[PDB]
Order: C-alpha cells, then structure tokens, then sequence
C-alpha cells in the first residue's frame, strides 16, 4: 500500500547500567609513605619505636 | 635490564607499640603521710582512735 520513509529514533531516558557506589578509598590510610622511588625494592621500611621496662 | 643502587629508607609514620592507659594512680589514696624521713625505720605510725563498750 502506502510506503513511508522513516528514521530509526535513538533516545536516552536515563536508564544506565546499575553500578556500585564507592566507599572504601575514603576510610583507609592512604599515602603515609611516598618516596618509594629511592628505596630498594620499592620498599620503605617503617620503624616502630622502642619501649623499656622499669 | 637497568640496575640501580638505592638506599633503604627508614620512615616514621605513627605506628607505635600499643600500650594501655594509666588510670590507677588517680584513684588511690596518695601521700596522706609524707615525712618518712624524720621517723625511725622510714615508718610513720598511724593512730586509730579508741572505741568503748558499755
């Protein structure tokens, strides 16, 4: 019968891929040490001080 | 590959040997008697008063 030339319409309506919310980085101790370049094996050794007894 | 001569770097970050909190000294009767020098045998006598019966 009648022929109509139509486009294929693409729409975005706010449907996204559900994906986790990030909380862990803010709670962990990040970068107390920075100069890993300049220490052998990329290892910085932390010194824990001493305690005596009377 | 390339090889480099680096120092071992020792750093303090705030890691400490965990020790408890001192609470007992503030809770015990301390120094009601002081002049232990000036008394025989480094001893001060404490007198507890008399109690009578009828």
């Amino acid at each position: 019968a009648h022929i109509f030339v139509k486009p294929e319409l693409v729409a975005e309506i706010g449907v996204k891929q559900l994906q986790r919310e990030i909380v862990l980085p803010g709670l962990v101790w990040t970068n107390p040490l920075t100069d890993f370049g300049g220490s052998k094996n990329d290892t910085i050794t932390v010194r824990v001080p001493a305690i005596t007894t009377a």
